[PDB]
């Protein structure tokens, strides 16, 4: 068959899983035996990745989901490759659509932003004086403004030392561009009021959105003054709250600034489809039985905001 640099759009969910990035199991585990199995690369590409040039364009951690992720690599170009590769994946792996590229394309190399969306239940908002705070509470127009308006904040270029770990006031590699993050309105599902917090930003680290998403949480729920956010900023050290990695999801790697052609629009159904198959599914049953998010916002009243620096550390 011929050999292409091609890009792949696939999904996943995360749930169990270590990560995207090859390390215990990992997605791409699966995705490299898929690949040889079904012959698409020879199995020396699959010991040593770089003799297929293979790139991941977002390294989802522990427990994160993909909608949207995208990988480049070099492979012998088989009949129905699609349809070969995925009858080796799990069904909670799918490979949603192939583009060929020129042999120079390499996609993380390309790609401009990532969106992610954090699918939570609404009771994650709910104020621990004023509000319910089980599955009866609905998110109101006051809180959700409220939300926004903390969200809104991490847009621009700041410095997310605070963050993530091993990276102190002073460093430039902790500075991050934020292009938007918000909330929309609540829906239900299951008889069960959720949300979705989507952020765009150029590059995130390690720990990073959970950490956005909790100390908003935090906030929100009354843990701490609206006032810690701008002083996240600051110098000294904050310790802020890590939601969990469940809710998490990768939604899309960014190619507009390269298309100014991969844009996914055909396979719009396929991942609509497999959302509601594997994500939604498995994110939505997994706070019903088994009450994630309530359990990890059980830890909030002893979180303490100043533990580093008051330990002068």
């Amino acid at each position: 068959p011929p050999k292409r640099k091609i890009v792949l759009l696939m999904a996943y969910s995360g749930k169990g899983y270590h990560g995207m990035q090859r390390n215990f199991k990992t997605i791409e585990d699966d995705l490299v035996s898929a690949l040889v199995r079904s012959g698409c690369i020879p199995e020396n590409h699959g010991e040593d990745m770089r003799k297929m040039s293979f790139q991941r364009c977002a390294r989802t951690d522990k427990g994160v989901s993909a909608a949207g992720q995208v990988v480049s690599l070099k492979v012998w170009l088989i009949d129905d490759i699609l349809e070969k590769i995925n009858s080796h994946l799990p069904s909670h792996i799918r490979i949603l659509g192939l583009k060929r590229v020129t042999g120079g394309f390499n996609s993380k190399n390309r790609c401009d932003a990532r969106t992610y969306c954090y699918l939570l239940p609404t009771f994650a908002f709910a104020h621990k004086d004023r509000d319910v705070q089980d599955e009866t509470y609905r998110l109101s127009a006051e809180t959700l403004q409220q939300v926004n308006r903390l969200l809104a904040c991490y847009k621009g270029t700041h410095n997310f030392h605070n963050f993530t770990s091993q990276k102190g006031p002073q460093d430039p590699s902790a500075c991050r561009y934020i292009l938007e993050m918000y909330c929309e309105e609540p829906f239900v599902r299951e008889g069960l009021e959720f949300a979705v917090i989507r952020v765009k930003g150029q590059s995130f680290m390690m720990h990073q959105i959970r950490k956005m998403v909790g100390l908003v949480v935090a906030i929100v729920k009354g843990y701490a003054p609206e006032s810690v956010l701008e002083r996240s900023w600051g110098t000294e050290k904050v310790d802020v709250p890590k939601a969990p990695g469940l809710g998490l999801v990768l939604e899309r790697v960014h190619f507009e600034k390269y298309n100014q052609p991969l844009d996914w629009a055909q396979e719009e159904g396929k991942v609509a489809a497999f959302k509601e198959e594997h994500i939604y599914p498995t994110i939505i049953g997994t706070e019903r039985d088994e009450r994630s998010m309530a359990q990890w916002l059980s830890t909030l009243p002893i979180h303490n905001f100043s533990a580093t620096a008051l330990t002068a550390g």
